[PDB]
């Protein structure tokens, strides 16, 4: 039982939504190191259109979004992506018998990443940072360096919800009956506390 | 309420970074101490003067940014580092510790993994000593927006000046139009010197 | 004194680590045990052979390096690893352990999050296991020069010889002349076993 580990599991069921019902596997790990999560990342789609992306016959498939929103115990709300059953604190390779109550010091530090407002001040000096919140890098499909795609991860953006974190992943490239299958990505973010 | 395992600006620092001029800029960064690596997280935004707006057809040779960070023997931030010492210190809250620190070494970068620089070149070229392992080099996003490419290049103690050193290096290719410099969060780590 | 939470080659080795002649580079990595996830951090120097001095003009197939480290099921190193077993070991200051480890199965990829690939013609196709999740693909920089891209591939528990590994790959489009093969410094995580 590990209160400093909140995962999918690492081997998950089908726990993802992108278009249909479970279509994807997303396997998430969140491990707090004091004042930063160090989060690993890869997704696996096993059914639906993601499953065989072709961008011939279905030109605008290029972007898969993965929402996680949480409250303000940091409990996963049922209008995120990933579903609840396996989203827990780690007990060997699988979760603790029941749901956490409390996930707050695995949150995305809220001084770091507000959420956002209008700010009505045109003044550069008055602006708050719109790109801290957010990790940008490339993965690859399959491993595979030529098929490229962005990861875009962004922190407490969601209006809905007191934290949220989300998974972007686009590609530029004409990809041809390629199942989407992500590298693994690793990120930090500033943690909250209780 | 008190934690000697994060050095770091706040999360929501005030302006306490000098680009261009005193305190244009907003550093937020995060060492977290892993035992013998730090994790490290970066994000900058300039809030005033030129780099508030990079505007590449008026000045296109604007496409760098460098923040050094100077550290004597005792891992204390020197006078002459970009980033200003006020609120750089061990981790209170959100905030900082009281006082300042007396002693970061366990922060600073391994001495032995990214010794400082000699002006030796009359070694054994098999002894020659490794240039790049110093660097970190990746990809940052102006407003995490997936056009505006920065490359950020870290270095470890190559600062001449200083027992221990961490520079910062943004450039870009593009021509930047009136844009304000913010960069997406950067994560990497290094091998941290012990006491 | 000593500490488990660190298995490393040291941050500053002795040549350790074969790609064509006996102990032609210097791998330097540090796994650091953060609970679940293990914090790697690694760069390799070609100190002679054919990488010590890149030229794809005279040789435009060079252009691939592979280190392979292939562990048994206690977590320990295989004399077919690329790495030499003398100073891959537990962190004892800059240095190791006296004695070498008899396991560091907490320290090797996690067999449920990337199993060893098996040739399976038995394929429900959503039951299909991911052939991605044990990659790590990214740029390294040698000399940490922006223009000098190399592609990183970093695969885990693909070796079918061993329990456990973890291979590094670096490949490069772009001919160089005549460059010591010397990589920026390059952080990752992957999800730990434990015993």
């Amino acid at each position: 039982d590990d209160r400093r580990t909140l995962w999918t599991t690492p081997d998950p069921s089908p726990n993802c939504t992108i278009d249909e019902e479970r279509d994807s596997k997303l396997t998430l790990v969140l491990t707090k190191c004091g004042s930063q999560i160090l989060a690993n990342v890869s997704l696996l789609v096993v059914k639906g259109k993601f499953s065989n992306i072709n961008n011939n016959t279905n030109p605008t498939d290029k972007k898969i979004t993965v929402k996680l929103l949480f409250n303000e115990k940091g409990v996963l709300m049922d209008s995120s992506s990933l579903k609840k059953e396996y989203w827990n604190y780690r007990n060997d390779n699988s979760t603790v018998s029941q749901a956490y109550d409390n996930a707050v010091p695995f949150m995305p530090n809220i001084k770091a990443y507000p959420k956002p407002t209008t700010d009505t001040s045109a003044k550069p000096e008055d602006k708050k940072s719109a790109a801290k919140r957010y990790i940008v890098s490339n993965v690859y499909i399959g491993g595979l360096p030529d098929k490229t795609v962005v990861i875009t991860i962004k922190l407490n953006a969601e209006t809905e919800s007191a934290y949220s974190m989300t998974f972007e992943f686009t590609w530029a490239k004409t990809f041809e009956n390629l199942q989407f299958d992500s590298s693994s990505f690793t990120f930090s973010y500033i943690a909250q506390e209780n």
